[PDB]
This record gives structure tokens, C-alpha cells and sequence, in this order.
């Protein structure tokens, strides 16, 4: 039986739970270039090298139980939802805060569309007060 242990006693290794400062999410982007889990490309970029890139990451860990899986929006395996919004493309599964995916600028970013239009022949999406003052030429 349990009486010749001796090692009897707690452990202090303190961890991040969940998410970040830059991204609410229940899920880490595991970077094929050295199949590490981090929740942002700078995040991995501070202690790595080599650069990060949010098309070059495949899949993802599901920082509630740490379970390995491709790029999807909840752990099928511990029903984990990695954030409101969802894209594959972009490789963002994270908390929606009125964040839109553009189609001529090709991502989605935390960007409330009440005050963030796309202004037309620029590729660009900026405030409601700026109203498009450019040189869009
Ligand atoms: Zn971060
Ligand atoms: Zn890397
Ligand atoms: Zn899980
Ligand atoms: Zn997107
Ligand atoms: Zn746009
Ligand atoms: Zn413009």
C-alpha cells in the first residue's frame, strides 16, 4: 500500500489557464515550424527566432485538457469552444467582439463595423470620422 512514499506533500508550479491578453480563446496555434502551442504569432515570436505566420499554422491544442487537433472550432474530444467566431482561413477562433470577416481586405480582425466600413477602390478598412479622406489613388 501507499506507506512507503515519503514524498507526501503539494506542488507550486503555477501556468497560464486559458486564453490571452491579445486573443480570448480556449485554444493554442500550434506553429508546424517547431510544433509549439501559442495563442498569438507575436506570442510565439518573443520566444522563438524564426516568425509565426496565421496562414502557416494547420492546427491547434485546446488549452482545457491539452488535447492536439487540426484547426476547428471546439475539442470534439472535451466539447471545449475555442471562441464565438470562427475562420480557417485567417486561423482566428476567439471571442466575436463585433468583428467582421471583409472579403476585399481577406481577413477579419476585432473591428466593430458600426464604426469600421471598408472605403471602396483602397483595399482598406478605417473609421466612420475619417469617412474615406485619402489620396486612394
Ligand atoms: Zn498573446
Ligand atoms: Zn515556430
Ligand atoms: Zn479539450
Ligand atoms: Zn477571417
Ligand atoms: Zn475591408
Ligand atoms: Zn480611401
Amino acid at each position: 500500500m501507499a506507506a512507503t512514499a515519503r514524498e507526501d506533500g503539494a506542488t507550486g508550479e503555477e501556468r497560464g489557464q486559458r486564453g490571452c491578453e491579445h486573443y480570448d480563446r480556449g485554444c493554442l496555434l500550434k506553429a508546424p515550424c517547431c510544433d509549439k502551442l501559442y495563442t498569438c504569432r507575436l506570442c510565439h515570436d518573443n520566444n522563438e527566432d524564426h516568425q509565426l505566420d496565421r496562414f502557416k499554422v494547420k492546427e491547434v491544442q485546446c488549452i482545457n485538457c491539452e488535447k492536439i487537433q487540426h484547426a476547428q472550432q471546439t475539442c470534439e474530444e472535451c466539447s471545449t469552444l475555442f471562441g464565438e467566431y470562427y475562420c480557417d482561413i485567417c486561423h482566428l477562433f476567439d471571442k466575436d467582439k463585433k468583428q467582421y470577416h471583409c472579403e476585399n481586405c481577406g481577413i477579419c480582425r476585432i473591428g466593430p463595423k458600426e464604426d469600421f466600413f471598408h472605403c471602396l477602390k483602397c483595399n482598406l478598412c478605417l473609421a466612420m470620422n475619417l469617412q474615406g479622406r485619402h489620396k486612394c489613388i
